[PDB]
């Protein structure tokens, strides 16, 4: 409680793990095998989130770097987070859309490169090399939304409506959503620092929550998850 960003871990922490909670019950007895890739994928999302949270709630994801000569306090926690979570999201979306195994891998390994790239941008000691990294990240995920856009055209034809209905309601909240993380690193404590970390703290807790457990919430209510049966 020392930190006044500790009630934004703490309410985080609280929504992701409730959220686990909610979708572990409500995929108990889910027996369809496309159904439970989708439950798999998207409890372990707010699973790994709470985990992480949690961390950072008890100040084990917490750091100190020198830049701009003063200690600046920095959540390494949020990028082990993302490292996976991240990725897992991008599999929601392109096993809904059938992608092609090609097209997974792009989207994995340019999601990787984003989290690692903002990562080595979180910890980098030389404040104007921060922002190197944050624009390679930012490229890569361009990139991602790109192919979001423009990958799955070959998908279109054959794709059944619920599926391409919850695809484009998925893919709008990705694109908004993903988006703002850039925005908030830059103007935060570890971008620019015009933004206290309090408020970025906030900031990221809404962020997080709406893109793991709002996702998870639209995805999981859609008739798209299950296989075409009698
Ligand atoms: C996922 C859990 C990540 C653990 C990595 C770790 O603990 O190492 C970080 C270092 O010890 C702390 O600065
Ligand atoms: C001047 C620096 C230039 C280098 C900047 C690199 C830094 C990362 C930037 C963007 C991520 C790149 C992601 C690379 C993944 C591309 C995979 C791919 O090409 O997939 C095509 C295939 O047809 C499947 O759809
Ligand atoms: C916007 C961000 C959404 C945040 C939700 C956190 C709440 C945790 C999960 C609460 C979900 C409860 C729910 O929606 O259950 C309805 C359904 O009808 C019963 O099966
Ligand atoms: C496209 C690029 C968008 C903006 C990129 C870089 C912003 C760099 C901000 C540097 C902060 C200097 C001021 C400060 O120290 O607070
Ligand atoms: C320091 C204040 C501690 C009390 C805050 C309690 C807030 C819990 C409910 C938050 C509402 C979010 C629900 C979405
Ligand atoms: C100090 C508050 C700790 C976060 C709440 C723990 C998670 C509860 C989920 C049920
Ligand atoms: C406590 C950190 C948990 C992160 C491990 C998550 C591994 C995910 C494996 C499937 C992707
Ligand atoms: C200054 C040192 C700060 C430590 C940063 C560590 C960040 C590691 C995040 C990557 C996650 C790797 C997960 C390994 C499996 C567990
Ligand atoms: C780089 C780490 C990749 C984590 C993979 C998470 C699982 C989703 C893709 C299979
Ligand atoms: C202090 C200004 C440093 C900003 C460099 C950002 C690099 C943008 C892409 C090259
Ligand atoms: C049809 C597409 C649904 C629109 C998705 C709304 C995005 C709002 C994110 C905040
Ligand atoms: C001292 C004023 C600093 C507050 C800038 C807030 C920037 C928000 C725009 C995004």
């Amino acid at each position: 409680t020392g930190r006044p960003e500790w009630i934004w871990l703490a309410l985080g922490t609280a929504l992701m793990g409730l959220g686990t909670l909610y979708f572990l019950v409500k995929g108990m007895g889910v027996s369809d095998p496309d159904a439970k890739k989708f439950y798999a994928i998207t409890t372990l999302v707010p699973a790994i989130a709470f985990t992480m949270y949690l961390s950072m709630l008890l100040g084990y994801g917490l750091t100190m770097v020198p830049f701009g000569g003063e200690q600046n306090p920095i959540y390494w926690a949020r990028y082990a987070d993302w490292l996976f979570t991240t990725p897992l999201l991008l599999l929601d979306l392109a096993l809904l859309v059938d992608a092609d195994q090609g097209t997974i891998l792009a989207l994995v390994g340019a999601d990787g490169i984003m989290i690692g790239t903002g990562l080595v941008g979180a910890l980098t000691k030389v404040y104007s090399y921060r922002f190197v990294w944050w624009a390679i990240s930012t490229a890569a995920m361009l990139y991602i939304l790109y192919v979001l856009f423009f990958g799955f055209t070959s998908k279109a034809e054959s794709m059944r409506p619920e599926v391409a209905s919850t695809f484009k309601v998925l893919r709008n909240v990705t694109v908004v959503l993903w988006s703002a993380y850039p925005v908030v690193w830059l103007i935060g404590s570890e971008g620019a620092g015009i933004v206290p970390l309090n408020i970025e703290t906030l900031l990221f807790m809404v962020l997080d929550v709406s893109a793991k457990v709002g996702f998870g919430l639209i995805l999981l209510r859609s008739r798209a998850i299950f296989g075409e049966a009698e």
